[PDB]
């Protein structure tokens, strides 16, 4: 599934990520469009083997089992297949823990490149939240 921008705004919020971990809103939508353009289904390999998935990018070298990741963690304890769903409560869930583990946002280098420091409040401006 491909969201539109307040679409996906609207189900982060849903689902608890505004203010999570003291990231407001516009911090996950804007990490959403540089990781995936807002589709459930992108996957993308890493160097290293390992693969990210869906529309948080998601690493199976910590985060999910993909059966072709060797001696990684599964620490959401899921398939990374589950993270391509449309429904986003598998990633949210996971994202939280990631979020959590120490580094913040930093995890996801699209955010910290292209997010941390610009104003991110315009990536819900006119969505209806
Ligand atoms: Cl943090
Ligand atoms: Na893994
Ligand atoms: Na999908």
């Amino acid at each position: 599934k491909v969201f539109g921008r307040c679409e996906l705004a609207a189900a982060m919020k849903r689902h608890g990520l505004d203010n999570y971990r003291g990231y407001s809103l516009g911090n996950w939508v804007c990490a959403a469009k540089f990781e995936s353009n807002f589709n459930t289904q992108a996957t993308n390999r890493n160097t290293d083997g390992s693969t990210d998935y869906g529309i948080l990018q998601i690493n199976s070298r910590w985060w999910c089992n993909d059966g072709r990741t060797p001696g990684s963690r599964n620490l959401c304890n899921i398939p990374c297949s589950a993270l391509l769903s449309s429904d986003i409560t598998a990633s949210v869930n996971c994202a939280k823990k990631i979020v959590s583990d120490g580094n913040g946002m930093n995890a996801w280098v699209a955010w910290r490149n292209r997010c941390k420091g610009t104003d991110v409040q315009a990536w819900i401006r006119g969505c209806r939240l």
